[PDB]
């Protein structure tokens, strides 16, 4: 039974404000979670709340949405049991009474469902993966990182390990190549100062030249030991053609939001050409929600799913979204938000569900790093009962 | 009694390699820290014991170090009490052998030393900040935030920053410092800059000129320079290697603080400088002292500085650390607890600067998670402390 329930106000890695829930529980259990937050945020996505209070923060405090989860919230869960998650995020959901967490925020309630899933995991004594996943959460992820930003319109360049034998080989492959990356630019005059996701932004076929360069410098077979992902994010500049000829002229294995948001129809085109080639993710397209995915499953609209955890604001709902594209034959690539945190949820859950792919940032900042620690401290605890797929992750392919 | 040690290599913000370990009690209590590293590391620091196998992280791996955790110091530390922190550390001193700690590495033994300390907090039900400075831990610093660099510009000096010295608490601290940064963003991005980070989470864009663009964002901001928020800076001039120069960028601008102005090895050349600012600013020695009480001594004895850099990983333990800190209180001498340029999700030296009630911190800009979680955990402690804490803001500078 959950006894209290405590909010407050944080800094994210941009530096913005956002919301820390902590979960107290008659047994002694603690869980803290904390809520990431998106700076290219999806129409469709769920409700960030906000205080707009231009004395704070420019606007971006989040003491309302504290003060919903210190009041109501607290209320409302408190006296539950702390291992019924699924009763907690739908008495959240119900309370709010909106479809899209408008009321009470959507960083409110993810905070508790996430803080809560934490306590739950702590009390029983098992690592936060082994409690969502149960005995058969096994699967280390082969993760995408983000290293050369877009002047340049495709937005995220990532490098992905499918050629790698273990997360820890992952981990040291991509640290590597992204280095031999940094050298390379600065070479060209190049700066090495980086993004908010820890990659470099240096001044649309370009970064793939200098993906495979960097990946040969390093001493990696571009393809086989490390491939190409690429998010181009075509809502932020809203052809099929140019992105086929990518696809077949570089290693590129995943290719995500290659068209608008709202572009249902186009979508459809695109995956019946290039969909036996690459995986196709959507990711403002589907914003974790199962009714998004769902029209895009009976449409055969894209083959696999970013998920993001505060982009539809239970970790129920986030269960759902994953099983649900499983079921379909898609992928469901856990995902972080360009403002991260401290927090180190997502891998663990990407493990619990087995889902096989992950993206997580790029080599540097902690924001990023602290996720592929804590997936290394995951293989570590698995010990031979462990698993890394790499391109075996592509079961959409 | 201490049950059981277990280190492994993880990796800091820089995506290089660095030890963690993790200490079990008898009781149950749990402890787990990370080693921080730095770029620009002083030449007398303690070893940061690294593998040289290029097959691996272009040689920067510390699997060594994690093996000598593991092995010889797990042996010789597991059965000793975890409260026993002086013990604990002065038996991985011997164990190691050498002044330096170069044969097991001071990444090695400072990762067990942080550990042992958090697993005892642990077992305790003590937050670590109250552990370790026991019932009058509750002064929280006044944070210095390196928002611009100049560690490949015309720029020699290395940390550009700013000081929330007017703020009545650590959260306002932070929300001054976070709205300035976030001014300071938009004044880049009208300058045709770039809004990409360094290391340190602050930007580095193309000597006199990152003061006069900091008393820019700091006004546009809604804040008074100097009354609100202050100046300082670290030229680390050794990594480049004068005092009417110094003086004129001082007597120019708020300046508060102003960090190794000169070379690591010039002691003469310190004194000087002390014997002309030290009366209108406060020097802190970083690469002269490397948080070394025998450094200290020196420069306390010769009248050189009024302030240290306190660095974990440049003496090896924490208890060294809290012999430095104590020894800089004694002379005068402010103890500025820092981070490393390679930080990691191990926000330790929050609760430390609050432990001793040092009163100042320098822990990053308001960017990136590798300092960001440290500002995090500051606010978790005054809020802790409700209220019985206090925030000193332009009077922790004792030394002035
Ligand atoms: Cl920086
Ligand atoms: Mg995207
Ligand atoms: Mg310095």
């Amino acid at each position: 039974v959950i006894t209290d329930i405590h909010a407050r106000e944080v800094l994210d890695s941009r530096g913005n404000p956002t919301a820390e829930a902590e979960v107290y529980t008659e047994l002694g259990g603690f869980g803290r979670a904390i809520v990431p937050s998106g700076a290219s945020t999806g129409e469709h996505e769920a409700v960030e709340l906000r205080d707009g209070d231009k004395s704070r923060f420019g606007g971006q405090g989040v003491l309302t949405a504290v003060e919903n989860v210190n009041g109501e919230i607290a209320k409302a869960v408190i006296g539950l049991d702390v291992t019924d998650q699924r009763l907690i995020d739908q008495t959240m959901i119900d309370l709010d009474g909106t479809p899209n967490k408008g009321r009470l925020g959507a960083n409110a309630i993810l905070s508790v469902s996430l803080a809560s899933a934490r306590a739950a995991a702590d009390e029983l004594g098992l690592p936060l993966y082994e409690y969502l996943g149960g005995p058969n959460a096994h699967v280390l992820p082969t993760p995408m990182m983000n290293v050369i930003n877009g002047n340049v319109d495709i937005q995220e360049f990532m490098i992905m390990p499918v050629g790698a034998k273990s997360l820890h080989e992952a981990v040291r492959m991509g640290a590597e190549t992204f280095h031999t990356l940094k050298g390379l630019l600065q070479e060209r005059g190049e700066s090495t100062a980086v993004g908010d996701e820890g990659g470099f932004a240096p001044n649309n076929e370009e970064p793939f030249e200098i993906l495979v360069e960097a990946i040969q410098r390093a001493g990696y077979k571009p393809g086989q030991d490390i491939a190409i992902a690429f998010d181009c994010a075509a809502s932020e500049f809203y052809w099929t053609s140019l992105i086929e000829d990518l696809v077949d002229k570089y290693p590129v294995i995943s290719v995500e939001d290659p068209l608008d948001e709202n572009d249902w129809e186009g979508w459809k085109t695109f995956t019946e050409r290039l969909g036996d080639k690459v995986q196709i993710v959507g990711d403002d397209l589907f914003v974790t929600n199962t009714s998004y995915l769902e029209k895009g499953i009976k449409m055969g609209v894209a083959n696999s799913i970013l998920i993001k955890l505060n982009q539809i604001g239970t970790l129920t709902e986030t269960f759902e979204a994953i099983e649900m594209a499983k079921e379909a034959g898609y992928t469901a690539v856990v995902s972080h938000r360009s403002g991260e945190t401290e927090d180190t949820t997502i891998a663990d859950l990407v493990v619990a569900t087995n889902a096989g792919q992950i993206k997580t940032g790029s080599m540097s900042r902690t924001d990023r790093i602290a996720k592929y620690n804590q997936l290394m401290r995951i293989e570590e605890a698995l010990g031979s009962t462990a698993q890394y797929k790499g391109i075996h992750s592509f079961y959409n392919l």
